[PDB]
């Protein structure tokens, strides 16, 4: 109403999606067999 | 005195020294000006 500007944030479905392909992306991973060895990436990627 | 059999362990300052030169030189590691877009592995091998 009183004149300011500011960048509000749009397409937020286009960003979540993303993160829940990723996430389901990191489940489909960890059905390998040889996830024993690549295992402590997955972390960092499942905590951020 | 008794007879059991246990693998006790020898040899630990061959193992402690390989530690404290991982840790300094992840040290050395921390002074690269490169060290903003590998940060997230030292953070690993850090708590490691």
């Amino acid at each position: 109403s009183q004149s300011r500007t500011m960048k509000l944030i749009k397409d937020w479905k286009d960003i979540v999606n993303q993160v829940g392909d990723n996430r389901c992306l990191l489940q489909s991973l960890k059905d390998s067999p040889y996830y024993k060895g690549f295992e402590d990436k997955v972390s960092i990627w499942e905590r951020k």
